[PDB]
RNA sequence: GCCCUUCGGGGCAUUUGGUCAAUUUGAAACGAUACAGAGAAGAUUAGCAUGGCCCCUGCACUAAGGAUGACACGCUACUCAAAGAGACGCUACCAAUU
């Protein structure tokens, strides 16, 4: 039942994730940022051929 | 304030900063309501694009979606003739039933 406080392991894999995670979401968060606070860029980068371009 | 002094003097430290704390008049946007109302030459519609002073959602400013996201569907002389054939064109208008 109840009562296992042995908790530094998953603690412990809990903050390589968030190492992880860190460059990734400081990355998307700031793009967040650039479309709210100056607008969306919206062609002008050129969309590559897909495959419904084709 | 402190320190030094040869008691005359000298030293240490040196220029911040975000338009006020004040919501009518220097800029928020839905929803409700009203209304209308969805592409491809009969009917019904899978979509993929194209162009940018149209954008939205998205990390994607090298996905995807948004009705195939929408827009598109008005308007329409102007580098501009030549041949040969006509013209009471350019003037006048005119005297017998028995």
């Amino acid at each position: 039942g109840p009562g296992c406080g042995f908790w530094a392991p998953s603690w412990r894999v809990w903050l390589f994730f968030m190492r992880g995670i860190i460059p990734l979401l400081e990355r998307w968060l700031g793009n967040l940022l650039s479309r709210q606070f100056e607008g969306r860029h919206s062609k002008g980068v050129a969309k590559t051929v897909t495959k419904q371009r084709v």
